[PDB]
This record gives C-alpha cells, structure tokens and sequence, in this order.
C-alpha cells in the first residue's frame, strides 16, 4: 500500500492521473519524482522549468553542480539528485526531443531508468514540449517499465485522450 489516490489503473504496475506533478509531489512526497530534463539539466520550461520554480530555484543550483563536475547527460539518460521539498529524490531522465530532431527509438532507453526504482511519480517521457506523441510515449512506457509508475498528466483534454484510446 502507498500514498497515491485518484489514479486510473492501467496495468499491473501503470497507474495515471488528470494532475499537476508539482502538486502531487508536494502532497505525496514520493521517494522519487520524475524530472523531464535535458542533457545540461536546464530546467527553463515544460516540467523542468515547474519543478525547478517550486523548490526555488534550488533543482537549477544542484543542476548546475553537477553539470560542472561530470559534464552533460545522455539522451536517454538519467541521474538522481536531490528532490528538494518535493520528494526524497529526483530522477532527471533525458527522453529525445523531437523538436531538437533526436531519435524517437530513444525514448524507450528513458524509460528503462525508471527500473532502477521500485515507485516512481513520473509525466509521460518526451511529451509537451519534447514534441513527441504522448500516446505513443504511453506505449513504451507501459511495455518498458516495469516498477510502479503513478503518471501524472496536466493537460486534461490529453488524459481524456490517453485512456479512451489505451489498448
Ligand atoms: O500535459 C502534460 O502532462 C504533458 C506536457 C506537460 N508535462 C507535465 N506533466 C505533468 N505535470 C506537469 N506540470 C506542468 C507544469 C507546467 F508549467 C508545464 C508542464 C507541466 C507538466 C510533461 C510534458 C513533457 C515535458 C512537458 O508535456
């Protein structure tokens, strides 16, 4: 048993929700939330740019540490930093950004990094502004992961579409 309430099942182990990240985190306090971040963990917009305005500021000066200790991620990569006032731990994962013409196929190594955890509180992998299709980053996500994963989407016009056309 665990804290997450209102979720929509999916499967085994996809659970999804109609919900702000931001605020489920602050709520929840989950061991691990999920950051959609880019390869020099500048969290200028999208769900980056949210989580980072709400712990302050304090993700981007953690960020910037550790970009200048170890240099950039990879696509398709992820760390663990600090989860500031949002939860124990952040997972930054790079999925491809489709307006930035990376490779789609990448998406499903993002998504494997979540098996390093045994609950997680994500948003969909290389949605919003990433570009790609949030159906099909839903897709992979349900045949890669296979941890607990409580997805949050805050578009609700999209999680309305997300269920109707799961298969
Ligand atoms: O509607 C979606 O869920 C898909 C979109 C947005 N995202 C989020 N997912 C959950 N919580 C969120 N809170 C936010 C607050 C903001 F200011 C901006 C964006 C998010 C956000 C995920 C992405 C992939 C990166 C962008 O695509």
């Amino acid at each position: 048993v665990n804290s997450f309430s209102g979720y929509l099942k999916l499967t085994d182990n996809v659970y999804i929700k109609n919900a702000d990240i931001v605020e489920e985190a602050k709520k929840v306090k989950p061991t691990v939330v999920v950051n959609a971040a880019n390869v020099y963990l500048k969290h200028g917009g999208g769900v980056a740019g949210a989580l980072n305005k709400a712990t302050n500021n304090a993700m981007q000066v953690e960020s910037d540490d550790y970009i200048a200790t170890n240099g950039p991620l990879k696509v398709g990569g992820s760390c663990v930093l600090s989860g500031h006032n949002l939860a124990k731990h952040c997972l930054h994962v790079v999925g491809p950004n489709v307006n930035k013409g990376e490779d789609i196929q990448l998406l499903k190594s993002a998504y494997e990094n979540f098996n390093q955890h045994e609950v997680l509180l994500a948003p969909l992998l290389s949605a919003g502004i990433f570009g790609a299709d949030p159906i099909h980053s839903l897709r992979v996500c349900v045949d890669t992961v296979r941890t607990n994963v409580y997805l949050a989407v805050f578009d609700k016009n999209l999680y309305d579409k997300l269920v109707s056309s799961f298969l």
